[PDB]
């Protein structure tokens, strides 16, 4: 009787009814944009001929002279606005081209103005400059991540700070792991990261509010905001004439500082004829020590907690922090402070408010009815809202001042930890930051340490959306991750640990510590995750303070001889492989770097195999929903179990009927290759043969039992002595569920046997035409084809393009670039390189962040930062801004370049874009510098099939490895494609 | 260096520096305000001469007129308003009164008018009338807890829905379990339970907004909120002359109904001489089904949906449903739809929204830009956010009425469950209310069941605000806390299960229900908790769908016999004990009831004793918060251990579980009082075998008790059994070595007290004692606390920190439920004990601790001790007074006992036993009293003074026929019986 109709399901969009109806009697350009004028969606209203697609019809129905205007035709009428000429027409299905009235064409005109720039723009120098009134297009797309700095202190990953700034400033910000020191907000809409209060302000002036620093009124004339590396400025003009600027960093840790501080500078400068007096109030809400207790009982987390006050020596208020009863949350301290300069004068807070129903009383957030005369009532309980006050007077063409600091300090990073150590410590802050400009060189140390860092590699081409998003933007986003993992962003809210498998981040930034002098922080780290390995092998899967779930993914210590290889062969440092480190199974046992990667490859080449002598899948590898196993155990539970059975009967196999994962065979193959050449180095002729033929004999295994026919299988079954399901992965596996495609292909399968020089020549051009024909889609590389799980009873949670269900997972698809790369360098026939090389950069394009300012509003994702996934019904990237896609597409930009470290120096070996014709970069190395230029005739060029001619230092060379030089010298190195 | 105040001060507070500054210039008066003027607390800015305790000043300060003048004066200098005539005055320290200019003397007057009132006021009938401008004494005091009627349909208390109302609608709404229809909030604030558009609707003329029904501005000129018994009436009239009547519910269920379905009722009368064209623009949030992912990945929790669209056979547009993706979450399907009645003619909206942004864009909530043209696209995406508008044209002197219907169809109520299912219910819902007077008429049902359920017991005294507040609100609570036990309200918001405890709330609520027709619910409710008790005697400690935690707690089992007890007294029916009800073990094992209630007594009184035959306490009993044993074990764990020992052993089932564990006085008292019951029970089932053993049984027992639980000054709370040492031998009573308080020798638990009483171990020397250490340690101003301070960390595995300031929960609050069953304790020893100057005292203390805890008193002093006027709240806190949530809790179930019974009504064997005990002040008390076939009115007459039956004359009758004994049997005539009683 009633009848449901979804979004997916609805038939025609406003858009296409549009055409439908306009169609033919208008020129509706290729762009337009339409809204449903009922609720049956039988009529339409619009406007023709946009410069790209943008939302702008719902612009225009916030105009009330323009709603009012079509509420004479909608809703029982279909209209499309028309700039035929340069006057407005409305146009109806009846034919008739009506001139619209005079204020009516004013707002259009007004409206339409600058819509090629809603989304904002990109300086020169990669930095996003954002209109506050203009729409979003989506939640990511306006926000920037900060980070703090505590290299060379204690525990670098683990005490870092970072927080999430959206155009408005919003947001939060945590010290150690996932403590909040303001308030995250765990809410409906992925756009609500933070409290709304936090780092807002409000103006006053003779009593009245004035200004509001998240809400655009009559009296804001401009409003703007600028999101870099490590700060977001956001500007404001108002029609009384002043001009406010936030700027908003993290401090980097100095001796005596608390733990984590935020710093946000207000400058507030009068550019009129006369003085103001104005008065103003800074708000926040402190993160609560009980985040459970938010969901199970909020009571609880406002009894526990009071507010209190901070006085200095001439007894002056300073700020806020809350205070604790149950010592658990006492390890922790939080504070908040502001200074008020006017020119020689600093001063300090007057009145405050730790109320939030007090403060907001009768009136909103946005207008708070107790917002101007504090009461200066320490609340007994929590939340922990904060509002600080200071009046001043802002004399003509003068500027005021106010600093804001707002922190942490924790037990984590002192002993004999109390609220006192905080006290010293916020002193310590407050002194360091007593004159004025010590916070514009504090900025500017952010700054050029950024600039420093982004040095190790610089590319210098016609193009500086591409150079400052390589150069400074992506360098950046590969720091974070490094530090952050992927812990904390817009979206990533919860508690995460750091994943085994996320040393892969190291893959990339090792190379830009190592060259501003941080080679001894990449060895902690390699360390750190050495420590995670036990004696047999495997690894915990995650780790923060201490790590966990030992040996639950099988992929997981196969990674560490990737990041080892790297640093090894790039810094020729072979005393690492002596250091002793703790194994992860405790006691005081430490182990010998090179016995643990010894032990690494023996769990997957020797112990830990199935029935083919390939790595056991157990519960799962690098693949976490492809979840499977009749049973799969740990391996705590499987040493044990080992044990037993060679009493029953070290390092022979473990039996089962486990299925085994091709994915790992992939990577011990390489991790083994890794091993040999570190032997090599090192002089251990007989590790490095045993390795070698080791690599052979595994070449064999996946070569034998893995490639079937189409593509190289994904898993091996064995549990079915049926013969019912041997493989899942390529043609035959019987696993299909879509009718026209046999079999279920997944792209690491492909990716991984380049990755790992297994594939020949001729599979490997097999397997691109299986990806041409089912994985590569018009929005890239998606991850696998569609699978019938069930017959080895879960349904799916995704609506098709999203996530599992089909989407292209940028991480992936950078993986399988990075192998089309590898490929497009070696095979034989050039007209197979050609082609992976045309994938590739398809591929690249479609992630570049730059890029989405390309039809930002289809393509959403955030143009300074990577996002997760493409959706594969919309083109829209989706996030989390923290993923692998960064990681990789650094690799993958500086392969192209043709940079790849060997053990005699640097293998050079470019692929530039067909429609290249010059590259030009900058590349530091620890004791030289080179500058790279590469010139090529249009069309596709590579070493191993065109004539070329290479110069190093002006002498022609026919050895394309070139030394990695040690004379402190810049190297000159011209590559002529003929 | 730097320095550190926190909240908690010794320092003078703003109304003691007012007094310090102004007390011997102007007179004060009893009640005044202030706020410290500055951040170093230096001077004050106050106003004299308040009727009470009020936050004037902030108020106050609200206004600009008033900040801008005393901008003069302050930071720099301390100042006082004071009224003299009817003109307001400034008062310096420097003597100076100086006459304030006329705009503040207008505004001081206006403020100051009706501060008696600010937090509101009750009606006669109980109901609480609120304006919306005020300030809130404290977050509970202005909600509402409303509640379906799933009687006589399935699975009644997994399936009832409930939802909380605050005095601007703003709040939630659940099906089962914690299934969210709107939206729940989880963040900070105790003020915020939903999200905040929930029920919430804006008007518009001409594109403009006029009107936002939780924003109150300068065209809003009255705005009042009345709660009643399971609705909510919010009033508004509007400068442009509307009067907007809000009224919400929900919907008691029928057959082919949606399992949940709140309905918003919007009347628009227009008061004008011209007709008005305005719209109406509903909004709200659906909530999530995957409530986790809100912390773990709110990405997820967005892709997972996306918005759909409603409509009828003629295809017109009715509503919004979220449509789920994961078959997880397709199991309940939502819905929200408008009706707009205007006259005869009704019709359905014409637009619609599904995105908070493009609804809000370049505005706010208060003010959304897209809120007049809604852009009617259906979002791919969740949140299930929804925006329903409708234009319509209201005719002068006339109204419009606008009904929304929100809820949620279950697959907890259908077999072969799809969203074709909600589809059919809608339906049904929708032709049901077809009909305008259609809701006037279900709504008028829902107030005359409610007023029928109370009947079981009226006062009628000289105090309508004592006798609305029992009659109508408390009896609400108790069939509230019958249904939703303590899972759902402002600030409880997480999953929660039934504990097999909370079966208490039935032994208030049962009387209620059978009055009305309900005995076989009473009963089903009896089974269902039966079918939790496993072969050897305990219980799942929780249960909802199904049951968890096997003997987890020692005390879970016991309570039940309190139950069956109450009911077989009360309705005689004895053949409840040859029902057969499934074990909790499983299979397809089923028990007589009879059978099961002698397990339990053997679990407690023979096989789970320790070294002194007194119950374990294995990992712990009724308190929750005393948890000390050195590896305590499951029933589950025990039974295994048990057999296993019987064969090492060769025992007979039944003999003793062997261990050093620790021992529950608490649990023998619960025992000792089970057994009393059951011999009673047997007595009247004729069954005189087993009325003997259990007789017997319960002296074994009391000697046991009396023997090794007693200490000199007190019962024992826990007896320890496993040092050898003989280092710690008890605990919560003189000598136990356990205080951590210098002044105090020992621990005691309030418990110990009420249950020795409610047991009938205690003599009445020990009683006098009890009470005298009870005077000494556990009262306080605020009423009986719980326990005492201690140190249990010199007996625990741990070493426990505390969690709480001092007058907080467990360190040191007035937890009113325990106050309760102290206070119960009380009425039945001052009714027995022949000393009659103690049972004076413990009246006196009864009375003391009831006062404290009536929720209309709450209106007296409402910001200080906040709370809720309608709703009893959990605890007391004993440093500042105030009465905190949540608004679930034990305390309404013993308070309506206790009332009853100094009403003096206790049901027995041979009927009633009536023997009541009036306030000292008291001349008179009347009531009547529903049985099932028959009916009482009660007067009681006696002068000023303490009286009792046990120690004054009197004479007692019935129709007309004088009483001896106390006793008046239950008549079966269905008539109406007079009893009188008349204390000399
Ligand atoms: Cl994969
Ligand atoms: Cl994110
Ligand atoms: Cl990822
Ligand atoms: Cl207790
Ligand atoms: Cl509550
Ligand atoms: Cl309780």
């Amino acid at each position: 009787m009633i009848t449901k109709v979804t979004a997916r399901n609805n038939k025609i969009t406003p858009v296409e009814l549009l055409n439908q109806k306009f169609g033919n009697k208008i020129n509706l350009g290729n762009f337009a944009d339409a809204v449903f004028t009922d609720a049956a969606f039988k009529n339409v209203a619009g406007i023709a001929n946009l410069p790209m697609k943008a939302p702008v019809m719902q612009v225009l129905m916030e105009n009330c002279i323009v709603s009012k205007y079509l509420k004479q035709f909608v809703p029982d009428r279909s209209v499309c606005f028309v700039e035929e000429g340069q006057k407005f027409y409305i146009v109806l299905e009846d034919g008739q081209k009506i001139e619209v009235p005079e204020d009516v064409n004013k707002a259009l005109k007004a409206t339409v103005s600058d819509v090629k720039h809603w989304a904002g723009y990109l300086t020169e120098d990669g930095e996003h400059v954002i209109d506050l009134l203009k729409p979003a297009p989506g939640p990511h797309f306006y926000v920037n991540l900060l980070i703090g700095n505590r290299l060379g202190f204690k525990r670098t990953l683990q005490t870092t700070p970072k927080s999430v700034v959206d155009r408005f400033g919003r947001g939060s910000f945590r010290s150690h792991a996932a403590t909040q020191v303001l308030a995250t907000r765990f809410d409906m809409r992925q756009e609500e990261n933070g409290f709304p209060a936090n780092r807002q302000f409000y103006l006053y002036e003779d009593g009245k509010q004035i200004f509001y620093s998240a809400l655009i009124d009559d009296n804001i004339v401009e409003a703007t905001c600028k999101h870099s590396c490590n700060r977001t400025v956001i500007k404001y003009k108002t029609a009384c004439n002043l001009e406010i600027t936030r700027t908003i960093f993290l401090v980097p840790h100095k001796k005596g500082f608390p733990l984590a501080t935020e710093l946000q500078r207000i400058e507030i400068k009068n550019a009129s004829d006369k003085a103001r007096n104005l008065s103003i109030t800074y708000t926040g809400m402190f993160g609560t020590g009980a985040v459970h207790a938010i969901f199970e009982d909020v009571t609880y987390t406002n009894v526990i907690m009071q507010s209190a006050a901070l006085y200095n020596d001439k007894g002056e208020f300073i700020g806020i922090t809350p205070d604790y009863y149950p010592e658990e949350f006492k390890q922790d301290t939080r504070f908040v402070t502001m200074i008020v300069r006017n020119g020689d004068e600093k001063s300090f807070p007057q009145s405050f408010c730790t109320d939030y129903n007090d403060f907001v009383g009768t009136g909103t957030l946005e207008h708070p009815a107790g917002g101007c005369n504090l009461n200066n009532k320490l609340n007994r309980k929590g939340p922990g809202f904060f509002a600080l006050g200071a009046p001043f007077t802002v004399e003509p063409g003068k500027t005021v001042i106010i600093d804001t600091f707002t922190g942490l300090s924790s037990s984590k990073d002192n002993e004999n930890y109390s609220d006192a150590v905080m006290l010293r410590e916020l002193d310590n802050l407050l002194r360091y930051f007593e004159k004025s400009e010590s916070v514009e060189e504090t900025l500017n140390e952010i700054i050029n340490f950024h600039e420093n860092y982004g040095k190790y590699f610089q590319f210098n081409t016609g193009n500086k959306l591409f150079d400052s998003g390589f150069n400074r933007n992506l360098a950046f986003q590969v720091l974070y991750q490094t530090f952050m993992s992927r812990s904390f962003g817009q979206t990533q809210k919860g508690y995460r640990e750091i994943g085994f498998r996320e040393i892969q981040d190291l893959f990339a930034s090792m190379y830009y510590f190592i060259n501003i002098g941080y080679q001894d922080f990449v060895k902690e780290l390699l360390f750190e995750w050495t420590a995670n390995v036990y004696k047999m092998g495997y690894a915990n899967h995650n780790f923060y303070w201490v790590g966990k779930q030992p040996g639950l993914y099988s992929d997981d210590s196969l990674w560490l001889l990737q990041a080892y290889y790297r640093y090894i062969i790039y810094t020729k440092d072979t005393s690492v492989l002596n250091e002793e480190v703790p194994v992860a199974d405790g006691n005081n046992e430490k182990r010998a770097v090179r016995e643990t990667l010894k032990a690494i490859i023996q769990y997957s080449a020797c112990i830990s195999v199935g029935d083919h002598g390939l790595p056991l899948l157990d519960l799962a590898d690098w693949n976490d929903c492809l979840k499977i196993a009749s049973n799969s155990i740990d391996g705590a539970t499987k040493e044990k179990l080992y044990y037993e059975q060679l009493k029953k009967t070290y390092g022979d196999r473990f039996m089962s009927d486990y299925s085994e994962s091709v994915m790992n065979a992939f990577l011990l193959k390489l991790a083994i290759d890794h091993l040999a050449e570190i032997a090599t180095l090192d002089n251990d002729t007989q590790l490095a043969q045993q390795m070698s033929e080791l690599s052979k004999e595994v070449t064999d295994r996946i070569q034998k039992h893995a490639w079937k026919e189409n593509f190289f299988a994904r898993v091996l079954i064995n549990r079915y002595k049926d013969g019912s399901y041997t493989y899942l992965g390529a043609k035959g596996d019987k696993l299909s569920a879509d009718p026209n495609i046999d079999g279920v292909y997944f792209l690491n399968s492909f990716a991984w046997s380049v990755l790992s020089d297994v594939a020949t020549d001729e599979q490997i051009a097999i397997m691109v035409d299986v990806i041409k024909k089912h994985l590569l889609t018009p929005y890239g590389l998606r991850l696998v084809t569609p699978a019938d799980l069930n017959k080895i009873t879960a349904t799916g949670h995704y609506f098709f393009g999203d996530r599992e269900n089909g989407a292209v997972f940028k991480h992936a698809s950078m993986m399988a670039v990075a192998a089309l790369i590898k490929a497009a360098k070696k095979v034989k026939d050039n007209e197979l390189a050609k082609e992976m090389a045309r994938i590739a950069y398809f591929m690249i394009d479609l992630v570049l962040p730059y890029k989405n300012l390309e039809n930002p509003f289809q393509v959403a994702g955030n143009p300074r930062i990577c996002t997760q996934y493409i959706n594969t019904d919309t083109g829209e990237n989706i996030g989390p801004l923290l993923s692998g896609t960064a990681t990789w597409l650094n690799l993958n930009l500086i392969s192209l370049a043709g940079i790849e470290y060997t053990r005699d120096g640097i293998s050079f070996n470019p692929i530039l874009r067909e429609e290249e014709t010059q590259l030009n970069f900058t590349l530091k190395a620890p004791k030289c510098s080179y500058k790279f230029s590469i010139t090529k005739p249009v069309g596709f060029a590579r070493m191993e099939s065109s004539e070329y001619e290479l110069f190093v230092d002006g002498q022609k060379i026919d050895n394309t490895v070139i030394p990695m030089y040690t004379d402190e010298k810049e190297h000159i190195v011209t590559l002529k494609f003929k």
